[PDB]
């Protein structure tokens, strides 16, 4: 068993799925595109025309992250990126939340200052800056002192920390995440010598495609 | 066990869970606000401001939707709204990632319109057109000629496609979802006449403060 999987460089949606896919030791092909781009092949597979999209070997596709990430661990459930208990599940999960509304609320953020300065909003940016710094703050708060961010060892939320983290450096560069979370600097220091981390580090792609 | 569930009259988000409770016979509070006014109490609850919240009787939240309608299938399994089978869940959550997807295009219709006429974006309004559409084709495809969205019985999956539904009919007015999905309207003829759609239909809320 084998998988593609459709990917831009700075996807943290599509990062959370590479991971996954390495820690689970399942081959994939990495296929980069451009989703801003009018050459994307997203609509092909998925209605909603994001990435990423996984494509399966005897056809079809699965799509949103967070479904790829649950569509994963029922057809591949060793190893485990979860809890096998549900306090662990609904734990791992939350920080997952946090992270994909923290990215949302960044990609928002990046693409109203690609509109002309004149027409930027500065109550939609405000009110997507206060999702990003205090949803990061509650990862911060949920991993506290301890040495995973669920149990006793990597799971999702680990995905999760780690991703957002990753994400922010390259798409909100001026959050100095690592200062004022220390606690995260510090996993995010050991997730990244992590193989499947240190072959997904997000960098920036060009877009040439009017989006806004 | 009893909830307060803070929920906005058009909110599909808050729609799926409101339908859930009821659903599984779990009393709760009906919690009305304006998320996008300065008095919302959301950011109390929720580091990504946004409802639905549910507020637990022993204190604490879940906030996210899909998040929340996880927590409840694990919290009061009994009566289930995913059937047992991994197949099953899986067909179940395809449906609400659509809804949520075609209703996340909706939201960021709504207040690019709100803009002055000037600062609209034409791309990214026919960009997010292209997920409402293509996302509700996707959904009345997946159903076909079917009694029900998932199986033989009432499911998440009937939640979602029931919801997104009803809620194009108050954000989304102009699509004609009736006279191109007619398996869709004859679905959601039947899923409205249950009592847990029937107290919760969506209505335009008034927004005053400044959101864009
Ligand atoms: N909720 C989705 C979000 C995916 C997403 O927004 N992907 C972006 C690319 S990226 O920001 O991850 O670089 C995309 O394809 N956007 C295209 C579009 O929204 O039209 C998920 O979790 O997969
Ligand atoms: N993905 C979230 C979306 C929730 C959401 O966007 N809610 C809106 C209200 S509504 O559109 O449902 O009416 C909100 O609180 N928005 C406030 C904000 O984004 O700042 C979920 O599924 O719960």
């Amino acid at each position: 068993t084998r998988y593609r999987l459709i990917s831009a460089t700075p996807s943290p949606y599509a990062r959370k799925v590479r991971i996954a896919l390495a820690e689970k030791g399942l081959p994939f092909e990495l296929v980069t595109e451009v989703p801003w781009d009018s050459a994307t092949t997203v609509p092909r597979h998925n209605p909603l025309e994001k990435l990423p999209v996984l494509l399966l070997p005897a056809g079809g596709s699965v799509y949103e992250s967070s479904y790829i990430l649950q569509w994963l661990e029922l057809k591949h459930p060793d190893p485990p990126l979860l809890p096998p208990d549900p306090d662990g599940v609904l734990a791992a999960r939350r920080y997952e939340v946090l992270c994909d509304g923290i990215c949302d609320a960044v990609v928002l953020t990046f693409f109203e200052r690609q509109r002309d300065e004149a027409g930027r909003s500065a109550p939609w940016l405000a009110r997507q800056r206060r999702k990003i710094e205090g949803g990061l703050a509650e990862i911060a708060r949920l991993l506290g002192d301890r040495d995973w961010t669920v149990g006793d060892r990597f799971t999702l939320g680990d995905i999760a920390a780690g991703t957002v983290t990753g994400y922010l450096s390259v798409r909100f560069p001026e959050l100095d995440w690592r200062a004022r979370h220390p606690n995260l600097a510090r996993l995010s220091d050991r997730l990244e010598a992590r193989p499947s981390f240190a072959d997904s580090v997000p960098y920036a792609q060009t877009i040439t495609d009017r989006v806004v």
